[PDB]
């Protein structure tokens, strides 16, 4: 709308290109988020307004004018993907990683037990603050409306399965994990069985052993090669112990057996956990 004088395009999303705007009237300075309108789309984005927590970027205004549809997010500064990219050559320091780690559990904890998912979670996502917070965009969005990066993507959405869980937020946050550790992408996909391929030859082919029902899947072959499951510890070096279990029970098949955030957050690996202050470059 007319109230906000868009200062620079941030970036290109999954359901429009994102925005810095002012605010004409507050003058704050805030996300645009241009959608290119369903009735079932606006009460569910109504909905994610209420939905407040320090992890979550807020979604202060829905602008639904001249039947177009404007989402009004809090701004934050970097992505984790600049962030990470910034300190390629040095890597971030393990209690920064495990800081932020927590705090998306944190958030990921209070979407889950309200019954909504992200789907969607990458490093892209992760909004970053001079303050040491980090904060999950984008929250809910994927069920309001419905190259793509399917790196992070669990399992079970590419066998098929149409009903998931929460589950699949749990393996996207796995997966980045390992790279803010390695530095590399875990699984870089560059199509759908490419993907599943990357994940069978790392953590070996499922069968009814370690999920059972997997056989079953809509998109499952009897005819998928083989792998046997590699060493963790030489997919993660240096992480210690107990972040590599903390990392092994994000990563499960089964996504019955995939720990939950909540559980994940009384994990040993948080026991000794901080709150740094990154050296943000704006
Ligand atoms: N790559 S970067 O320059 O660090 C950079 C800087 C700022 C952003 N922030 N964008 C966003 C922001 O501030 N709030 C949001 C709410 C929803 C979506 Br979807 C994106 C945002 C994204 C990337």
């Amino acid at each position: 709308m007319e109230n906000f004088q868009k200062v620079e395009k941030i970036g290109e999303g999954t359901y429009g290109v994102v925005y810095k705007a002012r605010n004409k009237l507050t003058g704050e300075v805030v996300a645009l988020k241009k959608i290119r309108v369903p009735s079932t789309a606006i009460r569910e984005i109504s909905l994610l307004k209420e939905l407040n927590h320090p992890n979550i970027v807020k979604l202060l205004d829905v602008i639904h004018t001249e039947n177009k549809l404007y989402l009004v997010f809090e701004f934050l500064h970097q992505d984790l993907k600049k962030f990470m990219d910034a300190s390629a050559l040095t890597g971030i320091p393990l209690p920064l990683i495990k800081s932020y780690l927590f705090q998306l559990l944190q958030g990921l904890a209070f979407c889950h037990s309200h019954r909504v998912l992200h789907r969607d979670l990458k490093p892209q996502n992760l909004l970053i603050n001079t303050e040491g917070a980090i904060k999950l965009a984008d929250f809910g969005l994927a069920r309001a409306f419905g190259v793509v990066t399917l790196w992070y993507r669990a399992p079970e959405i590419l066998l098929g399965c149409k009903y998931y869980s929460t589950a699949v937020d749990i393996w996207s946050l796995g997966c980045i994990f390992a790279e803010m550790v390695t530095r590399r992408a875990l699984f870089p996909g560059d199509s759908e069985i490419d993907q599943l391929f990357r994940i069978f030859r790392t953590l070996g082919t499922p069968d009814e052993v370690v999920w059972p029902g997997v056989t079953s899947m809509p998109d499952y072959k009897p005819s998928f090669p083989k792998w046997a499951r590699q060493d963790f510890s030489k997919v993660v070096p240096p992480l210690d112990e107990d972040g590599r279990s903390l990392l092994s029970q994000m990563l499960h098949y089964d996504p019955n057996k995939r720990i939950s955030a909540k559980a994940a957050l009384a994990h040993p690996f948080f026991q000794d956990v901080t709150k740094p202050v990154p050296h943000l470059r704006l």
